[PDB]
C-alpha cells in the first residue's frame, strides 16, 4: 500500500541494519530506579532489560510492588497490552497476582519453557487437570480447566481463583509454540492466524484489563505481537493503509517498554505481517481462511 513501498526500498537497498539501528539511536531512554533496587536483583530476568518507572505495573502489595513488567497504553489505537518477562521460579506467584490485579482476560506467551536448550520461563501454568497449583505468597489458585492443541498454538482456559475472596475467572492462554530457535517464522501466515485467535476470543478487548504479552525477555517476539496488532488496529479505525507509520508506531510503544523489537529481522517480520494482514481489514475476509490453510495447525 505504502509501507509496502517502503519495504521495496528498504529490501532493495538491503538497508534493514541501518533501519534498525536509527530505531535505537531514536527510541526514548527513562529510568528504571526501582527495576535496579537491590532487593528486586532476583525478581529479574535480564541485568539489561528493565521496566521504566513510570510504566511499570506495581503490584498491590505491602512490603514489594516490583514486578518486570511494563503497562503499554496506546492513546490512538485504544488498545493497551501488559508486556512481561517469563516468570521466575519466585515470580510465578506475583505473575498471577498481577493478571488478577490488571483485570486481565488473557495470557500470550510467544516462547516454549526451553529453548536453545536453556531454561527460558517457568512452568507457571498447570499441566494437568488434576494438579492445579497454589501459590501461597500471593493466595492465589489455579487450575487447568481444558486444552486445544493445534500445530503451531495451544490455546488453554484456565481458572484463577483469588484464595481470600474465592472469587474465579477464567483466563485464556494463547501459546504460540513454533517461534523458530534463530530465524524469524518467515510465515506472516500463521503469526496472522495466531493473533487473530487471541482477537477473536475477546481478550483484547477494551471491557477487559490489558492483555499479558510475554516472552522470554519480554520485547522481542513480544514487541512484534504488539506491534503488529496496533498497526492494524490504527488502520482498521482510519481505513488507510497509508497514514500508518511503522516506524513512528514502534517509537511510540519503545515510550513505554526499552527494547522492543530486538532486531532487523524481527522488524522486517513486522512489515510483512502488517502488509498481509491488511489485505484482512481493507475487506477481503476471505484472506482469514488462506492464512489457516497455509498455517496448517492439524499435522
Amino acid at each position: 500500500m505504502e509501507m509496502e513501498k517502503e519495504f521495496e526500498q528498504i529490501d532493495k537497498s538491503g538497508s534493514w541494519a541501518a533501519i534498525y539501528q536509527d530505531i535505537r539511536h531514536e527510541a526514548s531512554d527513562f529510568p528504571c530506579r526501582v527495576a535496579k533496587l537491590p532487593k528486586n536483583k532476583n525478581r529479574n530476568r535480564y541485568r539489561d532489560v528493565s521496566p521504566f518507572d513510570h510504566s511499570r505495573i506495581k503490584l498491590h502489595q505491602e512490603d514489594n510492588d516490583y514486578i518486570n513488567a511494563s503497562l503499554i497504553k496506546m492513546e490512538e489505537a485504544q488498545r493497551s497490552y501488559i508486556l512481561t518477562q517469563g516468570p521466575l521460579p519466585n515470580t510465578c506467584g506475583h505473575f498471577w497476582e498481577m493478571v488478577w490485579e490488571q483485570k486481565s482476560r488473557g495470557v500470550v506467551m510467544l516462547n516454549r519453557v526451553m529453548e536453545k536448550g536453556s531454561l527460558k520461563c517457568a512452568q507457571y501454568w498447570p499441566q494437568k487437570e488434576e494438579k492445579e497449583m497454589i501459590f501461597e505468597d500471593t493466595n492465589l489458585k489455579l487450575t487447568l480447566i481444558s486444552e486445544d492443541i493445534k500445530s503451531y498454538y495451544t490455546v488453554r482456559q484456565l481458572e484463577l481463583e483469588n484464595l481470600t475472596t474465592q472469587e474465579t475467572r477464567e483466563i485464556l492462554h494463547f501459546h504460540y509454540t513454533t517461534w523458530p530457535d534463530f530465524g524469524v517464522p518467515e510465515s506472516p501466515a500463521s503469526f496472522l492466524n495466531f493473533l487473530f485467535k487471541v482477537r477473536e476470543s475477546g481478550s483484547l478487548s477494551p471491557e477487559h484489563g490489558p492483555v499479558v504479552v510475554h516472552c522470554s525477555a519480554g520485547i522481542g517476539r513480544s514487541g512484534t505481537f504488539c506491534l503488529a496488532d496496533t498497526c492494524l488496529l490504527l488502520m482498521d479505525k482510519r481505513k488507510d493503509p497509508s497514514s500508518v507509520d511503522i516506524k513512528k508506531v514502534l517509537l511510540e510503544m519503545r515510550k513505554f517498554r526499552m527494547g522492543l523489537i530486538q532486531n532487523a529481522d524481527q522488524l522486517r517480520f513486522s512489515y510483512l505481517a502488517v502488509i498481509e494482514g491488511a489485505k484482512f481489514i481493507m475487506g477481503d475476509s476471505s484472506v482469514q481462511d488462506q492464512w489457516k490453510e497455509l498455517s496448517h495447525e492439524d499435522l
